[PDB]
């Protein structure tokens, strides 16, 4: 609570601060698509590699005053945790090349409208942890019995256990799960329907239930305040 | 307020007047669909096309009058905007010819009980605003990483932010998504199912969540009625 | 309600009548199974042509009592109704071969617990015409706009305003919309995603919203019933 | 309720027991994803196999001692009853073999937060059996009609009562029913459509029917509460 501090905490908490930052994140924003181009990159590639390595030590500063002011307040923020790792990622020195573009979920946490749906959309998952564990387990279980069933004579399908996985996430979401799969696996597994049908249902009940929970846990809270 | 003007005004807001525009658009409509056979086209050609141009007069006068009678109240009414510029369009001496098939939807602008139905759909929009911002920052992101990843071994799905817009469109509704996009992209990219599936998880979960917010939004007002 | 009538009327309000059409319905049901065997058929063909033409005389018989007992109330009965229908059908002497199945509907029509059902199910409709109103509109419209835009070039999807409703509505279920028709379509309609991305938009939200009607439509009633 | 009895009862009813048996499921759980791979069978397959012939002698006792203390109790169980059953199973010295990763499922017996999901999950059923029952009986008689109607000509996909059953709910899934089916059956049947639309409209309806319902008979429970 320095004189020194304050200072710094009175730029940090500004609006100008926010509103310019805000007006990079949109900038690099556009600048990350028109580096999309190797038309736009043959002629101007100079300049938006200089904007690039601008911003990033800007957002590096950034982060580092934004410390100086929260403290370990700063470590226990989500937002600011987040703002931490997309930008040191974007400090190390080829997938990480392309991790890069992460920096423009900055929009997210630097606009509060967008914070305050994000942090409803998140608020959800906790009453979702039960089910998914149940689900990952049946998967799991699933997983395994497809891969002894199919694995030999439909290695790419389900010759693996990390195969069987993929493929019976397929079948989840309903794609060629039966033109593509399962009519196939018949051809030489004509029981294989008794598998993939019960697997279906199970799978697609309880994605229905999992919603219905949503809405329920949602109308809840407005069936407190009306108690009220 | 003048003498004339109410002579107009008259007309104009009668019953008789709407019930004849909305037998023409009906009628229009009817002969629209006929248009559209060669066989129909090559006898009674002649006939739709003096109907086709006789109505769009009629619709002209229509707005005009409608213009008299409203005064600026026109141009700050969604309907009538709507019928000013479905019939302008009409108006310009290869894609408006067909454009103009858009004068059918003032079947929905005339008819109370269709007005009513489009009023409750639009006024469910602004509560999505948010959600939809969040979604088209999340695809942009998503489309530049993809871009860069998969591009140059994958033009047709990737060799651009727009290819990459469209495919991962076309991922998000699940259709061929893995048979026709992922499942070829791992003969290369053994790795590229850490980017779909999380991507396929995230905008299914956002999905969910906004159809959710829409069943609550309705449910808050029920509950604002009941609580009084 | 003379002596005759009410000895009548005694046998056909009966338990004991019900319970019989009740085992008959399910006797014939089973039968329309095995008779869809020709290796049954081969043996056992003759028994089930008796035992179907039997059954068909019974239901005649039973229809005919069930009017001398009703009266035009009958006539005025959707149950009755249908089940006239579906014995009439089955008494003309290739396609009414088949739809002579549709006596097993029979089955719905007799016990209680399933007519309950389907009455919950079809009193869902009438809060739905205008948005289905609404939803045949923009399908005609677009029907006619694909129609010109790619018929010539895409006869077997778009040659005919029935082909391109075929088409839109394929569209809808989302069932090879981009592999199977518009990523073919932009190999010549650059810009044809400007027609199908819109058109998938809109038709997947009205059915969002249809959905969320019938869900408050729903609890309009459970919060009358608890304003008491 | 001897001393005996009591002495075992206590050991049984034990935090600790279960934590074990717990701990076990776990374990075997991890041992039968490692047995899918032939490289780790390969070396380690001897241990696995001592390990997995361990655990169902100690799983054979865990039952045998519960029910020394439950007695008939533990035959009106569901949760004992399952267990009973996935260990039987593995006791009986090809397709068996595979069903013992059914044991797996006892980490969801042995975890009351599991218990507690698979119980709301299981009880939405009783209210779905009518809506099932129409369902089944509606496709008995579609997969009747389709049977007749296409077997000749198509008889991979409707040659038989079980062909048709398994195509009919393909297209249920709406899984490549225009491009896959009906779009092939319509190259023969021009009229096929008016089977396949209406039979997707009403398996469509009755499918929203059905999770409207589970999300008031939820509600219902929600608006009792809040009416106390
Ligand atoms: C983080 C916040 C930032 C938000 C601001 C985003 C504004 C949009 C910037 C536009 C960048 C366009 C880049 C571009 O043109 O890409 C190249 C391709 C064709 O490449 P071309 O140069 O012809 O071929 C390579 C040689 O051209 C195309 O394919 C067309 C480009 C269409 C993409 C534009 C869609 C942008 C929507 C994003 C809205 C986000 C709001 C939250
Ligand atoms: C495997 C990967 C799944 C990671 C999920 C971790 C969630 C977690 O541990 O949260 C549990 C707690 C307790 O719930 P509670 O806060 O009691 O409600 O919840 C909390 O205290 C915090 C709730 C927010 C955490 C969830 C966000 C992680 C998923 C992000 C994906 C994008
Ligand atoms: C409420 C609904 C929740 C749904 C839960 C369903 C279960 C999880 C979904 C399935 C995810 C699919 C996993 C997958 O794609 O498999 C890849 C890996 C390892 O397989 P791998 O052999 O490396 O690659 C597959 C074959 N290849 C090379 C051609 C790609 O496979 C694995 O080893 C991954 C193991 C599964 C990860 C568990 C994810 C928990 C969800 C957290 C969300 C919060
Ligand atoms: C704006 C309000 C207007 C509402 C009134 C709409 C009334 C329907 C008008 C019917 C127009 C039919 C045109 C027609 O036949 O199209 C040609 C094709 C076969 O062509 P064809 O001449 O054999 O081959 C060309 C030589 O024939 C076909 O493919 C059969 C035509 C079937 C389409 C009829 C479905 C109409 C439902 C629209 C209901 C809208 C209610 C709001
Ligand atoms: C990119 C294209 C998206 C266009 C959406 C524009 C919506 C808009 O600006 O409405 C915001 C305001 C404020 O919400 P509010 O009225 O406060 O609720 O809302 C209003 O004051 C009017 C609300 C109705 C406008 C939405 C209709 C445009 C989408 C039509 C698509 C068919
Ligand atoms: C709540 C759920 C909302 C969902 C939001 C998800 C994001 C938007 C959906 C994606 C739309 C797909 C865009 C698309 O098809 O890309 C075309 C254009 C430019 O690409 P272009 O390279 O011209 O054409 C693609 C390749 N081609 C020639 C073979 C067709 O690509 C672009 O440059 C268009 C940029 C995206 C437009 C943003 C739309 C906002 C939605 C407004 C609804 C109210
Ligand atoms: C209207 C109310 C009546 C309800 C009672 C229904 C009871 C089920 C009757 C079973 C009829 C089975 C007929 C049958 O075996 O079909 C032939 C095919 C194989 O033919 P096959 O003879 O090998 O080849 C022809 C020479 O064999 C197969 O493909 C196997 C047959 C499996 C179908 C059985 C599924 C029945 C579920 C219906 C439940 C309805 C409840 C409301
Ligand atoms: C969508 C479900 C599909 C499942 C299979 C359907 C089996 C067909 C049974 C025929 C029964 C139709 C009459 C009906 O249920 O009307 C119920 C309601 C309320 O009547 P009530 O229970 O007297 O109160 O009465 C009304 O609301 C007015 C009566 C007029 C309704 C006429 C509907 C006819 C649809 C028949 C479709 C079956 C052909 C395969
Ligand atoms: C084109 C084919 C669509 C046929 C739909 C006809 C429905 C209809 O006219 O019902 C309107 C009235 C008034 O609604 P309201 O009873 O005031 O509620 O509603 C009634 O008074 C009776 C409500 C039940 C009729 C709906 C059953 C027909 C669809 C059956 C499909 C299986
Ligand atoms: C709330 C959601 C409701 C959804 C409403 C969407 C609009 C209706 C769905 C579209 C139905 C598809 C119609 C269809 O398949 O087209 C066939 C006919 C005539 O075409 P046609 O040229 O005879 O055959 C098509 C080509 N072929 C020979 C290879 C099969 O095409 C026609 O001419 C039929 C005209 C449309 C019938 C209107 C149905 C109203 C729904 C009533 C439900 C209650
Ligand atoms: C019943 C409760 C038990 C819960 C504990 C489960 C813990 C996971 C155990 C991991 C077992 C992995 C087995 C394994 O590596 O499979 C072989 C394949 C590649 O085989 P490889 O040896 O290269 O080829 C055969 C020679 O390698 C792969 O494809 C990668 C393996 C990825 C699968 C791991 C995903 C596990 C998620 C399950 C979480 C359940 C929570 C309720
Ligand atoms: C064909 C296969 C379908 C089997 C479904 C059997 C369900 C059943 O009989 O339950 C009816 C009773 C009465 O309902 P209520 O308990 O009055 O509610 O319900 C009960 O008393 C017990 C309710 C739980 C039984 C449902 C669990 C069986 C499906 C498991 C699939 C995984
Ligand atoms: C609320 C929504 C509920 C949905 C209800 C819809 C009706 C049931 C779903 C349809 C299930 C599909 C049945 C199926 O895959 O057919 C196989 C069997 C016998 O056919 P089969 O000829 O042995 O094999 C088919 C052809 N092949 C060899 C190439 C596989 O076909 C049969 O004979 C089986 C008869 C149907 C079983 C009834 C299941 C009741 C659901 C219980 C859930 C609780
Ligand atoms: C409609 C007829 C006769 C009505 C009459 O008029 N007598 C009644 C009489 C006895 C009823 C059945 C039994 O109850 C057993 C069972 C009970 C379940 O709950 C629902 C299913 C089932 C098969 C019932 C169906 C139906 O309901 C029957 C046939």
């Amino acid at each position: 609570g320095s004189h020194m501090y304050l200072r710094i905490t009175n730029i940090v908490e500004s609006s100008f601060f926010t509103k310019f930052i805000i007006y990079l994140i949109v900038l690099n924003g556009i600048t990350m698509g028109l580096e999309t181009s190797k038309t736009f990159m043959q002629s101007f590639g100079v300049y938006t590699t200089l904007f690039n390595q601008i911003v990033i030590t800007i957002f590096t500063i950034e982060i580092i005053l934004r410390i100086y002011v929260h403290r370990i307040s700063f470590f226990k923020d989500p937002w600011s945790l987040f703002d931490f790792f997309v930008v040191a990622i974007s400090l190390v020195p080829e997938i990480l090349r392309v991790l890069r573009v992460l920096r423009l979920f900055r929009l997210v946490t630097a606009v509060p409208q967008m914070r305050k749906i994000v942090s409803a959309l998140i608020s959800v998952i906790p009453g979702m942890l039960s089910v998914i564990a149940l689900m990952t387990l049946f998967f799991y279980i699933f997983a395994i019995m497809a891969t002894c069933l199919f694995g030999e004579r439909f290695p790419e399908w389900f010759g693996t256990l990390g195969e069987s996985f993929y493929t019976l996430f397929q079948v989840m979401t309903l794609e060629s799960w039966s033109m593509g799969i399962v009519r196939p696996l018949m051809e030489v597994y004509p029981y294989a329907w008794v598998f993939f049908i019960p697997f279906i249902f199970v799978v697609t009940f309880v994605m229905i239930n999992l919603v219905v929970a949503i809405i329920v846990d949602a109308m809840a809270i407005l069936n407190q305040k009306e108690e009220q």
